[PDB]
Protein backbone atom coordinates (compact mmCIF):
# COMPACT_ATOMS: atom_id res chain seq x y z
CA UNK A 1 0.00 0.00 0.00
CA UNK A 2 0.86 3.64 0.77
CA UNK A 3 1.60 5.48 3.98
CA UNK A 4 -1.40 6.30 5.95
CA UNK A 5 0.19 9.30 7.67
CA UNK A 6 0.66 11.21 4.33
CA UNK A 7 -2.55 13.25 4.05
CA UNK A 8 -2.97 16.18 1.06
CA UNK A 9 -1.93 19.00 3.39
CA UNK A 10 0.17 17.46 5.88
CA UNK A 11 1.39 14.46 7.89
CA UNK A 12 -1.19 12.91 10.95
CA UNK A 13 -1.08 9.79 11.99
CA UNK A 14 -1.85 7.72 15.25
CA UNK A 15 1.89 7.13 17.27
CA UNK A 16 3.06 4.92 16.96
CA UNK A 17 1.35 2.74 14.25
CA UNK A 18 1.35 5.52 11.30
CA UNK A 19 3.46 7.63 12.81
CA UNK A 20 6.89 7.25 15.13
CA UNK A 21 10.50 8.26 15.53
CA UNK A 22 11.82 6.38 12.87
CA UNK A 23 9.33 7.33 9.85
CA UNK A 24 10.07 10.69 11.76
CA UNK A 25 13.53 10.56 11.12
CA UNK A 26 13.56 9.12 7.57
CA UNK A 27 11.29 12.03 7.05
CA UNK A 28 13.64 14.27 7.76
CA UNK A 29 16.20 12.78 5.48
CA UNK A 30 13.78 12.88 2.85
CA UNK A 31 13.22 16.64 2.93
CA UNK A 32 17.02 17.63 3.30
CA UNK A 33 16.74 16.66 -0.43
CA UNK A 34 13.86 18.50 -1.24
CA UNK A 35 14.84 21.96 -0.07
CA UNK A 36 16.99 24.62 -1.56
CA UNK A 37 19.55 25.32 0.66
CA UNK A 38 19.41 26.67 4.24
CA UNK A 39 18.85 25.52 7.74
CA UNK A 40 15.55 23.84 8.94
CA UNK A 41 13.53 25.90 11.18
CA UNK A 42 11.68 23.17 13.39
CA UNK A 43 9.18 23.20 16.37
CA UNK A 44 6.37 21.46 18.49
CA UNK A 45 3.23 21.93 20.34
CA UNK A 46 2.23 20.58 23.46
CA UNK A 47 1.68 17.42 22.85
CA UNK A 48 3.78 14.37 24.66
CA UNK A 49 5.23 13.04 21.90
CA UNK A 50 6.02 16.17 19.78
CA UNK A 51 9.80 16.41 21.00
CA UNK A 52 10.50 12.97 20.31
CA UNK A 53 9.57 13.08 17.26
CA UNK A 54 11.29 16.60 16.46
CA UNK A 55 14.34 15.05 18.34
CA UNK A 56 13.87 12.20 15.76
CA UNK A 57 13.63 14.44 12.91
CA UNK A 58 16.33 16.71 13.26
CA UNK A 59 18.79 13.46 13.84
CA UNK A 60 17.89 12.54 10.24
CA UNK A 61 17.79 16.09 8.57
CA UNK A 62 21.37 16.55 10.42
CA UNK A 63 22.67 13.30 9.09
CA UNK A 64 22.23 14.75 5.63
CA UNK A 65 23.83 17.41 6.43
CA UNK A 66 21.01 20.51 6.86
CA UNK A 67 21.62 22.40 10.01
CA UNK A 68 18.32 22.95 12.57
CA UNK A 69 17.16 25.87 14.15
CA UNK A 70 15.30 24.54 17.20
CA UNK A 71 12.32 27.21 18.62
CA UNK A 72 11.52 24.96 21.11
CA UNK A 73 7.72 24.93 22.13
CA UNK A 74 5.64 27.08 19.66
CA UNK A 75 2.10 27.54 17.12
CA UNK A 76 1.82 26.39 14.11
CA UNK A 77 2.30 30.40 12.86
CA UNK A 78 5.54 30.42 14.68
CA UNK A 79 7.31 27.93 12.58
CA UNK A 80 5.66 29.57 9.38
CA UNK A 81 6.96 33.24 10.61
CA UNK A 82 10.68 32.14 11.57
CA UNK A 83 11.53 30.16 8.64
CA UNK A 84 10.57 33.42 6.64
CA UNK A 85 12.46 35.43 9.05
CA UNK A 86 15.29 33.61 9.39
CA UNK A 87 15.77 32.90 5.59
CA UNK A 88 15.52 29.57 6.24
CA UNK A 89 15.38 26.33 3.59
CA UNK A 90 12.43 24.96 5.05
CA UNK A 91 10.57 24.37 8.22
CA UNK A 92 8.64 21.90 10.60
CA UNK A 93 5.56 21.84 13.00
CA UNK A 94 5.30 18.64 14.67
CA UNK A 95 1.49 19.06 15.82
CA UNK A 96 -1.79 17.45 15.14
CA UNK A 97 -4.17 20.35 15.38
CA UNK A 98 -7.17 19.45 17.00
CA UNK A 99 -7.14 15.85 17.09
CA UNK A 100 -7.42 12.95 19.45
CA UNK A 101 -4.84 12.30 22.47
CA UNK A 102 -3.27 9.28 20.64
CA UNK A 103 -2.71 11.42 17.23
CA UNK A 104 0.62 13.44 15.89
CA UNK A 105 1.68 14.85 13.09
CA UNK A 106 3.78 17.31 10.99
CA UNK A 107 3.23 20.74 8.74
CA UNK A 108 5.84 21.53 6.24
CA UNK A 109 6.81 24.45 4.46
CA UNK A 110 9.82 25.12 2.28
CA UNK A 111 11.50 28.78 1.65
CA UNK A 112 9.39 31.59 2.56
CA UNK A 113 6.93 29.20 4.48
CA UNK A 114 5.74 27.80 0.96
CA UNK A 115 3.45 25.03 1.89
CA UNK A 116 4.49 21.16 1.03
CA UNK A 117 1.39 19.41 -0.27
CA UNK A 118 1.16 16.36 -1.70
CA UNK A 119 0.88 18.17 -4.81
CA UNK A 120 4.16 20.28 -4.64
CA UNK A 121 6.99 18.05 -2.84
CA UNK A 122 5.12 15.81 0.39
CA UNK A 123 3.77 12.88 -1.98
CA UNK A 124 7.85 12.77 -2.99
CA UNK A 125 8.86 12.69 0.56
CA UNK A 126 6.21 9.75 1.12
CA UNK A 127 7.33 7.81 -1.75
CA UNK A 128 10.96 8.23 -1.01
CA UNK A 129 10.51 7.62 2.86
CA UNK A 130 8.85 4.13 1.61
CA UNK A 131 11.76 2.93 0.05
CA UNK A 132 14.51 4.11 2.28
CA UNK A 133 16.16 0.93 3.62
CA UNK A 134 19.42 2.57 4.66
CA UNK A 135 20.62 2.88 7.89
CA UNK A 136 20.49 6.79 10.16
CA UNK A 137 24.00 8.20 9.63
CA UNK A 138 25.56 10.13 12.01
CA UNK A 139 25.10 14.02 12.46
CA UNK A 140 27.57 16.10 10.82
CA UNK A 141 25.24 19.38 10.92
CA UNK A 142 24.45 21.05 13.71
CA UNK A 143 21.27 22.08 15.40
CA UNK A 144 20.98 25.68 17.43
CA UNK A 145 18.56 26.78 20.15
CA UNK A 146 16.43 29.72 18.86
CA UNK A 147 13.60 30.10 21.73
CA UNK A 148 13.60 34.02 21.77
CA UNK A 149 9.97 35.69 20.89
CA UNK A 150 10.78 38.93 20.47
CA UNK A 151 10.85 39.43 16.30
CA UNK A 152 7.29 37.34 16.34
CA UNK A 153 6.06 39.46 19.29
CA UNK A 154 7.07 42.62 17.95
CA UNK A 155 5.77 41.76 14.28
CA UNK A 156 2.16 41.10 15.76
CA UNK A 157 2.44 44.15 18.02
CA UNK A 158 3.29 45.91 15.04
CA UNK A 159 0.09 45.62 13.43
CA UNK A 160 -2.61 47.30 15.66
CA UNK A 161 -2.05 51.33 17.41
CA UNK A 162 -1.11 50.23 20.73
CA UNK A 163 -2.26 53.85 21.56
CA UNK A 164 -5.64 53.83 20.56
CA UNK A 165 -6.66 50.42 22.72
CA UNK A 166 -8.98 50.69 25.11
CA UNK A 167 -8.41 48.89 28.46
CA UNK A 168 -10.94 45.85 27.58
CA UNK A 169 -11.73 42.58 29.09
CA UNK A 170 -10.34 39.62 26.88
CA UNK A 171 -11.67 36.08 27.82
CA UNK A 172 -8.99 33.82 26.16
CA UNK A 173 -9.60 30.04 26.05
CA UNK A 174 -5.83 28.08 25.51
CA UNK A 175 -7.39 24.37 25.73
CA UNK A 176 -4.52 23.96 27.34
CA UNK A 177 -2.72 24.30 24.35
CA UNK A 178 0.04 26.50 23.19
CA UNK A 179 -1.73 30.06 22.64
CA UNK A 180 -1.83 31.27 26.26
CA UNK A 181 2.48 31.24 26.48
CA UNK A 182 1.69 34.19 23.68
CA UNK A 183 -1.00 36.10 25.54
CA UNK A 184 1.29 36.05 28.56
CA UNK A 185 4.28 37.10 26.75
CA UNK A 186 2.21 40.24 24.76
CA UNK A 187 0.18 40.94 27.92
CA UNK A 188 3.10 43.41 29.22
CA UNK A 189 2.54 45.26 26.27
CA UNK A 190 -1.39 45.60 26.01
CA UNK A 191 -3.43 47.78 28.24
CA UNK A 192 -6.32 44.48 28.30
CA UNK A 193 -7.08 42.72 31.09
CA UNK A 194 -7.12 39.06 30.71
CA UNK A 195 -9.25 36.56 31.98
CA UNK A 196 -7.22 33.25 31.64
CA UNK A 197 -9.31 29.99 30.70
CA UNK A 198 -7.51 26.54 30.48
CA UNK A 199 -4.52 28.68 30.56
CA UNK A 200 -1.66 26.55 31.16
CA UNK A 201 -0.29 24.07 28.25
CA UNK A 202 -0.50 20.14 28.95
CA UNK A 203 -0.44 17.68 26.48
CA UNK A 204 -3.41 15.47 29.07
CA UNK A 205 -5.80 17.38 27.78
CA UNK A 206 -7.36 17.36 31.08
CA UNK A 207 -10.36 19.27 30.28
CA UNK A 208 -10.32 17.66 26.78
CA UNK A 209 -8.89 18.22 23.10
CA UNK A 210 -8.34 21.80 22.38
CA UNK A 211 -10.98 22.11 19.68
CA UNK A 212 -13.37 24.93 20.92
CA UNK A 213 -16.80 23.49 17.85
CA UNK A 214 -17.19 20.93 20.91
CA UNK A 215 -19.99 21.97 23.06
CA UNK A 216 -17.79 21.17 26.32
CA UNK A 217 -14.94 23.83 25.50
CA UNK A 218 -17.92 26.41 23.81
CA UNK A 219 -19.75 26.26 26.72
CA UNK A 220 -16.58 27.14 28.95
CA UNK A 221 -15.40 29.76 26.80
CA UNK A 222 -19.50 31.28 26.90
CA UNK A 223 -19.40 30.99 30.29
CA UNK A 224 -16.26 32.70 31.14
CA UNK A 225 -17.54 35.95 29.24
CA UNK A 226 -21.08 36.26 30.60
CA UNK A 227 -19.44 35.16 34.50
CA UNK A 228 -17.05 38.02 33.96
CA UNK A 229 -18.98 40.44 31.57
CA UNK A 230 -15.88 40.67 29.43
CA UNK A 231 -16.34 42.33 25.88
CA UNK A 232 -15.51 39.43 23.96
CA UNK A 233 -13.66 36.03 24.28
CA UNK A 234 -11.00 34.03 22.27
CA UNK A 235 -10.50 30.36 22.08
CA UNK A 236 -8.04 28.75 19.64
CA UNK A 237 -6.93 24.93 19.23
CA UNK A 238 -3.96 22.82 20.22
CA UNK A 239 -1.53 24.78 18.18
CA UNK A 240 -3.60 27.81 17.55
CA UNK A 241 -3.71 29.07 13.91
CA UNK A 242 -7.18 28.89 14.34
CA UNK A 243 -8.84 31.57 16.49
CA UNK A 244 -12.68 31.60 17.30
CA UNK A 245 -14.55 34.48 18.71
CA UNK A 246 -17.62 34.79 21.42
CA UNK A 247 -19.53 37.82 21.97
CA UNK A 248 -19.96 39.87 24.79
CA UNK A 249 -23.17 38.10 25.65
CA UNK A 250 -21.64 34.73 25.41
CA UNK A 251 -22.83 33.94 21.73
CA UNK A 252 -20.34 31.91 19.57
CA UNK A 253 -19.56 33.63 16.03
CA UNK A 254 -19.58 31.63 13.18
CA UNK A 255 -16.00 32.14 11.35
CA UNK A 256 -17.74 33.46 8.43
CA UNK A 257 -18.70 36.81 9.38
CA UNK A 258 -15.44 37.30 10.86
CA UNK A 259 -13.76 37.16 7.12
CA UNK A 260 -15.85 40.17 6.18
CA UNK A 261 -14.82 42.25 9.83
CA UNK A 262 -11.39 41.44 9.42
CA UNK A 263 -11.45 42.62 5.86
CA UNK A 264 -13.04 45.99 6.75
CA UNK A 265 -9.92 46.30 9.47
CA UNK A 266 -7.24 45.71 7.08
CA UNK A 267 -8.42 47.64 4.14
CA UNK A 268 -8.81 50.57 6.42
CA UNK A 269 -5.05 50.54 7.05
CA UNK A 270 -4.11 48.96 2.92
CA UNK A 271 -7.34 50.75 1.08
CA UNK A 272 -7.76 48.52 -2.42
CA UNK A 273 -6.13 45.78 -1.70
CA UNK A 274 -7.15 41.86 -2.83
CA UNK A 275 -8.97 39.92 -0.36
CA UNK A 276 -8.98 36.05 -1.12
CA UNK A 277 -11.82 34.15 0.21
CA UNK A 278 -13.25 30.62 -0.29
CA UNK A 279 -16.46 29.57 -2.05
CA UNK A 280 -17.98 27.69 0.82
CA UNK A 281 -19.95 31.02 2.06
CA UNK A 282 -19.48 34.49 0.14
CA UNK A 283 -22.00 36.80 -0.25
CA UNK A 284 -21.37 38.72 3.13
CA UNK A 285 -17.68 38.58 2.45
CA UNK A 286 -17.63 39.74 -1.21
CA UNK A 287 -20.59 43.02 -0.31
CA UNK A 288 -18.29 44.07 2.87
CA UNK A 289 -14.79 43.49 0.53
CA UNK A 290 -16.08 46.30 -1.73
CA UNK A 291 -18.37 48.06 0.06
CA UNK A 292 -14.45 48.79 1.60
CA UNK A 293 -13.06 49.76 -1.56
CA UNK A 294 -11.33 46.30 -2.29
CA UNK A 295 -11.47 43.36 -4.53
CA UNK A 296 -12.61 40.06 -3.49
CA UNK A 297 -10.54 37.15 -4.90
CA UNK A 298 -11.84 33.35 -5.03
CA UNK A 299 -10.11 30.96 -3.89
CA UNK A 300 -10.83 26.77 -3.69
CA UNK A 301 -10.75 26.31 0.23
CA UNK A 302 -7.64 24.68 1.71
CA UNK A 303 -4.28 26.56 3.02
CA UNK A 304 -2.29 25.64 0.70
CA UNK A 305 -4.54 26.79 -1.94
CA UNK A 306 -5.28 29.96 -0.58
CA UNK A 307 -1.40 31.00 0.73
CA UNK A 308 -0.82 30.43 -2.82
CA UNK A 309 -3.52 32.89 -4.47
CA UNK A 310 -2.54 35.28 -2.03
CA UNK A 311 1.45 34.68 -3.34
CA UNK A 312 0.15 35.43 -6.39
CA UNK A 313 -2.46 38.15 -6.64
CA UNK A 314 -0.05 39.85 -3.75
CA UNK A 315 -3.55 39.99 -1.46
CA UNK A 316 -3.01 41.71 1.63
CA UNK A 317 -5.67 39.06 3.38
CA UNK A 318 -7.37 36.13 2.81
CA UNK A 319 -9.94 34.65 5.33
CA UNK A 320 -11.55 31.06 5.54
CA UNK A 321 -14.81 30.52 7.45
CA UNK A 322 -13.10 27.46 8.88
CA UNK A 323 -11.17 30.07 11.29
CA UNK A 324 -8.12 30.58 9.02
CA UNK A 325 -6.84 33.60 8.90
CA UNK A 326 -4.09 34.80 6.84
CA UNK A 327 -1.78 38.00 6.79
CA UNK A 328 0.25 39.13 3.37
CA UNK A 329 2.98 40.76 5.90
CA UNK A 330 2.75 37.80 7.96
CA UNK A 331 4.67 35.54 4.89
CA UNK A 332 1.18 35.12 3.55
CA UNK A 333 0.85 32.68 6.27
CA UNK A 334 -2.04 31.81 8.86
CA UNK A 335 -2.05 33.67 12.55
CA UNK A 336 -4.47 33.03 15.29
CA UNK A 337 -3.49 35.97 17.24
CA UNK A 338 -2.88 39.06 14.86
CA UNK A 339 -7.43 38.41 13.99
CA UNK A 340 -8.14 38.88 17.53
CA UNK A 341 -5.96 41.96 17.88
CA UNK A 342 -7.19 43.20 14.78
CA UNK A 343 -10.62 42.72 16.57
CA UNK A 344 -9.41 44.35 20.01
CA UNK A 345 -8.67 47.47 18.00
CA UNK A 346 -11.95 47.59 16.29
CA UNK A 347 -13.95 47.40 19.26
CA UNK A 348 -11.45 50.24 21.47
CA UNK A 349 -11.62 52.39 17.97
CA UNK A 350 -15.06 52.32 16.86
CA UNK A 351 -17.10 52.32 20.35
CA UNK A 352 -18.84 49.60 19.54
CA UNK A 353 -19.29 45.95 20.61
CA UNK A 354 -18.12 42.76 18.80
CA UNK A 355 -21.49 41.91 18.79
CA UNK A 356 -23.15 44.97 17.20
CA UNK A 357 -20.23 44.64 14.47
CA UNK A 358 -21.80 41.97 13.24
CA UNK A 359 -25.40 41.73 14.44
CA UNK A 360 -26.53 43.04 10.96
CA UNK A 361 -24.19 40.98 8.74
CA UNK A 362 -25.50 37.86 10.75
CA UNK A 363 -29.39 39.11 9.72
CA UNK A 364 -28.73 40.01 6.25
CA UNK A 365 -26.77 36.76 5.12
CA UNK A 366 -27.72 33.70 7.96
CA UNK A 367 -25.92 30.83 7.04
CA UNK A 368 -26.14 27.02 8.11
CA UNK A 369 -22.73 26.36 9.74
CA UNK A 370 -20.84 23.84 7.92
CA UNK A 371 -22.76 20.38 8.12
CA UNK A 372 -20.50 17.05 7.40
CA UNK A 373 -22.07 13.78 6.01
CA UNK A 374 -20.80 10.31 5.63
CA UNK A 375 -23.29 8.90 3.08
CA UNK A 376 -23.00 5.51 1.45
CA UNK A 377 -22.06 6.83 -1.84
CA UNK A 378 -20.96 10.35 -1.97
CA UNK A 379 -21.59 10.51 -5.80
CA UNK A 380 -25.18 9.26 -5.80
CA UNK A 381 -25.47 11.77 -3.12
CA UNK A 382 -24.77 14.81 -4.72
CA UNK A 383 -26.69 13.31 -8.00
CA UNK A 384 -30.32 13.00 -5.55
CA UNK A 385 -29.65 16.89 -4.75
CA UNK A 386 -28.72 18.09 -8.53
CA UNK A 387 -31.33 16.47 -9.70
CA UNK A 388 -33.67 17.78 -7.00
CA UNK A 389 -33.02 21.30 -7.74
CA UNK A 390 -32.37 21.04 -11.33
CA UNK A 391 -35.65 22.39 -12.53
CA UNK A 392 -35.05 25.73 -11.03
CA UNK A 393 -31.88 26.45 -13.12
CA UNK A 394 -29.22 27.64 -10.46
CA UNK A 395 -26.29 29.32 -11.75
CA UNK A 396 -23.36 27.02 -10.59
CA UNK A 397 -19.81 26.81 -9.93
CA UNK A 398 -17.22 24.19 -9.35
CA UNK A 399 -14.39 25.73 -8.58
CA UNK A 400 -14.77 23.92 -4.68
CA UNK A 401 -17.09 21.00 -5.09
CA UNK A 402 -20.33 22.27 -6.54
CA UNK A 403 -21.86 25.53 -5.49
CA UNK A 404 -25.33 26.74 -6.59
CA UNK A 405 -26.58 30.32 -6.61
CA UNK A 406 -30.60 30.33 -6.82
CA UNK A 407 -31.08 33.80 -6.40
CA UNK A 408 -32.29 34.13 -2.82
CA UNK A 409 -30.33 31.49 -1.47
CA UNK A 410 -27.34 29.54 -2.38
CA UNK A 411 -25.38 26.44 -1.14
CA UNK A 412 -21.77 24.87 -1.16
CA UNK A 413 -21.58 21.33 -1.30
CA UNK A 414 -17.75 19.61 -1.37
CA UNK A 415 -15.91 16.33 -0.46
CA UNK A 416 -13.43 16.79 2.18
CA UNK A 417 -9.36 16.51 1.11
CA UNK A 418 -8.87 15.55 4.66
CA UNK A 419 -11.75 13.54 5.80
CA UNK A 420 -14.19 10.90 4.20
CA UNK A 421 -16.81 13.49 4.39
CA UNK A 422 -18.95 15.57 2.49
CA UNK A 423 -19.73 19.08 3.58
CA UNK A 424 -22.46 21.35 3.20
CA UNK A 425 -23.27 25.19 3.90
CA UNK A 426 -26.16 26.99 2.58
CA UNK A 427 -26.89 30.44 3.14
CA UNK A 428 -29.89 33.19 2.46
CA UNK A 429 -30.50 36.48 1.69
CA UNK A 430 -31.94 37.56 4.71
CA UNK A 431 -34.55 34.84 4.88
CA UNK A 432 -33.94 32.65 8.04
CA UNK A 433 -37.22 30.54 7.48
CA UNK A 434 -35.57 29.67 3.49
CA UNK A 435 -32.43 28.43 5.40
CA UNK A 436 -33.71 26.33 7.33
CA UNK A 437 -36.28 24.53 5.04
CA UNK A 438 -33.41 24.77 2.43
CA UNK A 439 -30.80 23.01 4.94
CA UNK A 440 -33.27 20.49 6.15
CA UNK A 441 -34.74 19.25 2.31
CA UNK A 442 -30.71 19.12 1.17
CA UNK A 443 -29.80 17.06 4.94
CA UNK A 444 -32.58 14.76 3.01
CA UNK A 445 -31.92 14.29 0.18
CA UNK A 446 -28.14 13.70 1.21
CA UNK A 447 -29.42 10.88 3.76
CA UNK A 448 -32.21 9.37 1.83
O1 LIG B 1 -11.10 18.85 5.22
P1 LIG B 1 -11.12 20.02 4.27
O2 LIG B 1 -12.46 20.75 4.29
O3 LIG B 1 -10.85 19.55 2.87
C1 LIG B 1 -9.76 21.21 4.84
C2 LIG B 1 -9.97 21.71 6.24
O4 LIG B 1 -8.63 21.85 6.91
C3 LIG B 1 -7.79 22.87 6.22
C4 LIG B 1 -6.46 22.96 6.90
O5 LIG B 1 -6.62 23.19 8.31
C5 LIG B 1 -8.50 24.25 6.12
O6 LIG B 1 -7.72 25.17 5.31
C6 LIG B 1 -9.85 24.07 5.48
O7 LIG B 1 -10.59 25.31 5.33
C7 LIG B 1 -10.66 23.07 6.26
O8 LIG B 1 -11.96 22.98 5.70
CA1 LIG C 1 -4.62 24.00 14.12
Amino acid sequence: MTLPAFKAYDIRGRVPDELNEDLARRIGVALAAQLDQGPVVLGHDVRLASPALQEALSAGLRASGRDVIDIGLCGTEEVYFQTDYLKAAGGVMVTASHNPMDYNGMKLVREQARPISSDTGLFAIRDTVAADTAAPGEPTASEQSRTDKTAYLEHLLSYVDRSTLKPLKLVVNAGNGGAGLIVDLLAPHLPFEFVRVFHEPDGNFPNGIPNPLLPENRDATAKAVKDNGADFGIAWDGDFDRCFFFDHTGRFIEGYYLVGLLAQAILAKQPGGKVVHDPRLTWNTVEQVEEAGGIPVLCKSGHAFIKEKMRSENAVYGGEMSAHHYFREFAYADSGMIPWLLIAELVSQSGRSLADLVEARMQKFPCSGEINFKVADAKASVARVMEHYASLSPELDYTDGISADFGQWRFNLRSSNTEPLLRLNVETRGDAALLETRTQEISNLLRG
